[PDB]
């Protein structure tokens, strides 16, 4: 016998380019949550970055 | 006929006395969210009170 076999089995995102908004707010482990949010103000935070 | 029927058809906690911590994480409308959470300290918050 001979014959061929498709396959697709990839991430279904796997198109595209992503950006994603990332706030951050998932535990990481040492740091390189690689988050979005900054004090940009440098008040040290208490409130929505 | 004659006969008689119970009910008990009433809350799971009917027989409690019931504390809540109830944070006041809620929506609510005007006011009246009765949380425990208070800036005892005067900070004004940004942070968990």
């Amino acid at each position: 016998s001979w014959g061929q076999t498709g396959n697709q089995e990839i991430s279904n995102l796997a198109r595209y380019t992503i950006y994603a908004p990332n706030y951050g707010t998932t535990d990481s482990f040492g740091g390189q949550s690689y988050g979005t949010a900054y004090d940009i103000t440098g008040s040290n935070g208490g409130g929505v970055l």
